[PDB]
RNA sequence: GCUCGCGAUGCGGAGGGCUCUGAUAGCUACG
């Protein structure tokens, strides 16, 4: 036990509550207790667990760390060691997500923050913990329903909350190139640098950190949380509410015009998306016509870490890939819980997948199920919108800077397919599962990105 | 003693009863602590004399969202009468045992070699199942008290809830109609807060009656085994345990041979047993004849007090069908249908059951009365 | 006979807070 070790250790000691929230199931508790000075916290459902994270945080800083579950530990990054201790990062992401969601919801008041997943991006210039910035910040455990697609790409098709806060970064991305690509000393501003092997790169010590409330669905969560001591293939989601399923590498394929008779769209799940992410990188098809290759150093889950499963749905079950185009390469990231997991709330998902980026006013909400903001307007976020971003940079690119010949660009997947190194790695991720024999990913229909911004 | 109906229901009442506690101190022990009582009873014989008690086990809940097993060593529902049959599943593999230890012994096993293949029951040897109360689902909801005798019966029998499959539902009251929009569960999904769903008792009773009591691991030995009666201690409205044991699916059709709508006998006892004023207990006991005392699960894990497996969870019992398995000679087996051993697959071998089991759902689908509700089957898949 | 909507009175597994009793294991002070 932690409070009892803890007011053995240094019996003159008094706790104290801070505030409280919630109602029902919903009820959040945190409490701080300051041993020798130095000051700690901790929070969970009831008052007692809230108290006894606390003294678990004076216990491990203060004198040394409790009989610990080793599935609990965290796997070190690929090559480096270089901001801060992983626990100690994990943390601090952790409370900076929870910051600017606070933030966004007035202090958790707004009926938005009523959340089931929480995500978030954060960037860090170098190892002072005042170098983070939070990128952006995400909510919602749905997807569009088939009859909500559109062919024009106005439509948000995954609105799973970390998906949605990689396509927030994505937004944070093509702003840092607009700094870029304006008057010349804003250049020293950027987060960008012109790339020696042509177009443009990352300037040195700039790391991207990935925060979900939970293990992402599919792989990353095919376990018994309570019995630690496992196959690894690819699920698709499903179209009731949350969870996923595995796919047939080997049946029949689906359309376009089928979400009006029997055999529907299939999106893939969050695991083998982060895996997708940790192959091909985060910056996708038509930004990598621009920048060079861009990974995440870490991944933070907030609840349901096990280190055995996540380092198998991220990197580990596609060891088999080879033929990496050039700087390419399989990211093998920080993998890391934190100390006070979030607990289960049973009950219902939200409709709502809630979004923000650095530099925007306030938060942006998005009906999951239909794809589209709350007053049936098309999101910042959604196919349509990203590439007229995309497209204000291609104009304001010099051409000899381009990462590939893409200068009259009309159409969605066109420009997409003008990612000639890009698309390469994609075709190498694809066939390292299926050689795996985990399965062949559902590729949604190319009529959705048969559109222009015409 | 040839008995009526009430004099057999107040009989086992009786019994179930005293083996409670005879295992619980004289109902002076903590464990005896209980909302609902269950068990199965033997009989082999028209006389109050020769007629045992094979299980008795006590619960009224189901197991926490997160704590569900890859490995099947934890245990789901333990609703009382959920609890009693798989006691009587382990019975069941004792006299398995019993009648392969050798020719000397076969002769006070309870099965022989049957005509069709594999083991069949003795002859005039059939079981009991008791109840203190009334089962989860259809026969419950709609009258969850007493009778009041100047209350005639259920007065709306068409309207369109009567007979519906229900769920028990975590973290919330009630059993929950399924309407055959019957999305089943994932895993991912439910470790993040999706609510667990479990087939009501009554779901689970009509189920039993029509495929039999022994799963399809023991099918794959023993010809289906089915009650003969069920005995109600407390909240019995004929019409609607009637309607809920087997008169919903009387529409069912092209079953497996040797399998039937069983329409067992269904009974009240002459003097209820009482409200059970305090808490409801977390814990099940249980206990199979034969056994040296009770076992107590705690119902939210499935697990004991101290984290060890039942000797009643999905992996123990693969256990005992395994070392049945090795002793069965390939011309005794009901299906000589290979399947790897794995939890899952193994259940699969069992063509005919798995095939009454079809037959059932589409029964309970075309009634109108919604889609059974499997687990994620990724709990089912594990070896040893 | 039902169905759907809206009321109303009731019936049937989670979470949180407090109060009291008992036992356990440590911890002090005291004579
Ligand atoms: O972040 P997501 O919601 O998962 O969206 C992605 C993203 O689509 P957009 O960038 O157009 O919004 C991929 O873009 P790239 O990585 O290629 O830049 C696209 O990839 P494809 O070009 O392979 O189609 C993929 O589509 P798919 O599901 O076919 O892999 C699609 O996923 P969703 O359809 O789930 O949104
Ligand atoms: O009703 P229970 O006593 O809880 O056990 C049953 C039993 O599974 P086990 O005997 O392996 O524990 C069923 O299997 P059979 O005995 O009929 O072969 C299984 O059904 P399936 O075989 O159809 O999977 C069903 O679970 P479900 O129908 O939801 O998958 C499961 O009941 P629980 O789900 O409540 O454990
Ligand atoms: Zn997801
Ligand atoms: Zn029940």
């Amino acid at each position: 036990n932690p409070v009892m070790i803890l007011n053995e250790l240094r019996p003159g000691l008094k706790y104290d509550f801070l505030s409280e929230s919630g109602e029902s199931h919903a009820k959040s508790f945190v409490m701080s207790v300051v041993v020798d000075g130095q000051f700690f916290e901790g929070s969970g459902r009831n008052k007692k667990l809230a108290k006894a994270r606390a003294a678990q945080s004076a216990l491990a800083a203060i004198f040394n760390l409790h009989l610990d579950q080793t599935p609990s530990r965290q796997p070190i990054p690929s090559e480096g060691l270089q901001l801060h201790l992983p626990q100690v990062l994990a943390d601090a992401v952790s409370r900076l997500v929870l910051g600017k969601f606070g933030d966004l919801t007035d202090n958790f008041s707004s009926p938005h923050a009523r959340r089931k997943v929480l995500a978030g991006v954060v960037m860090t210039t170098g190892t002072d913990v005042k170098d983070a910035k939070v990128i952006s910040v995400s909510t919602g455990t749905k997807c569009i329903n088939g009859e909500y697609m559109s062919d024009r790409g106005l439509a948000l098709n995954d609105c799973h909350a970390e998906i949605i806060s990689r396509r927030s970064l994505l937004r944070f991305l093509y702003t840092q190139l607009e700094l870029y690509l304006n008057n010349k000393d804003d250049q020293k501003r950027s987060i960008f640098q012109k790339s020696e092997r042509g177009g443009f790169r990352l300037k040195e010590n700039v790391q991207f950190h990935l925060y979900i409330s939970t293990s992402p669905c599919g792989d990353a969560r095919i376990f018994s949380p309570h019995e630690p001591i496992a196959r690894g293939q690819l699920r698709t989601k499903i179209e009731s509410g949350q969870g996923t399923i595995p796919v047939r590498s080997n049946a029949s394929i689906q359309t376009w015009d089928g979400v009006l008779q029997g055999e529907r769209l299939l999106t893939m799940s969050c695991s083998d998306k982060i895996a997708r992410w940790n192959v091909v990188g985060i910056q996708g098809s038509l930004l990598s016509i621009f920048v060079e290759p861009i990974y995440f150093s870490s991944i933070i889950l907030g609840s349901l870490y096990h280190g055995d499963h996540l380092s198998r749905a991220m990197y580990q079950r596609i060891s088999n890939i080879e033929d990496l185009p050039p700087l390419y390469t399989l990211n093998k990231p920080l993998l890391s819980g934190i100390s006070n997991a979030e607990a289960r709330q049973p009950g219902k998902a939200p409709n709502f997948s809630v979004n923000w980026t650095v530099g925007d006013s306030a938060i942006e909400v998005i009906n999951a199920t239909t794809g589209k903001d709350e007053l049936g307007r098309a999101s910042r976020l959604c196919k349509h919108a990203l590439y007229c971003r995309w497209m204000r940079v291609h104009g304001k690119v010099p051409s000899h800077l381009l990462r590939s010949k893409i200068t009259k660009p009309n159409v969605y997947h066109e420009s997409k397919l003008a990612a000639k190194e890009y698309q390469a790695a994609k075709a190498r991720l694809f066939t390292a599962f299926i050689k795996a024999g985990l399965g062949a990913w559902v590729e949604k229909p190319t009529e959705q990105d048969q559109f222009s911004l015409t």
